[PDB]
DNA sequence: CCTTCTGGGGAATTTTAAACCGGCGATTTTGGGGAAAAAATAATCGGCCTTGACAGCTGCACAGTAAGAGAATTATGCAGTGCTGCCATAACCATGAGTGATAACACTGCGGCCAACT
């Protein structure tokens, strides 16, 4: 639930940001939002974040 | 009435069984050397089992003590100036010794001149 993709739960239903909704309709992909304060529903990407931040960005210097 | 037979006992002798001690023949044991095998120890390999973390981030508040940073104040050491006295150095002359110089020959460095290529 990022404000760059939504604008709050209008009584349970989600209100999509108009510009982002236009962007999604342009590329055709349907957006979805998991839920407030529940990151389990997107465990794949969070675990990938753990993977990258404990494998790549641990000692690499730039 | 007498003679002969037999039996018991003490002494001498012989044989066989048992036990010890020694000698002789055999196996065992100890030591050293060489080879082979087993096991022990360490290191390296693969893989299974299980769980932590990834989910915005951490800066601030209070407690006490100590340190330190900045500014004002104070102490002290350097410097400056005047007057007098003492020590150093410098100036001259003489004599000895060292080095810079001068002559001569030989080798090398630099400038003037000639030629070859583009």
């Amino acid at each position: 639930n990022m404000k760059t993709v939504t604008d709050g739960r209008e009584q349970g239903v989600v209100k999509w940001n108009q510009r982002f909704s236009e962007f999604a309709s342009y590329y055709g992909f349907i957006p979805k939002v998991c839920r407030p304060y529940r990151a389990q529903t997107k465990g794949k990407v969070e675990r990938a974040i753990q993977y990258i931040m404990d494998h790549f960005y641990v000692g690499t210097a730039f």
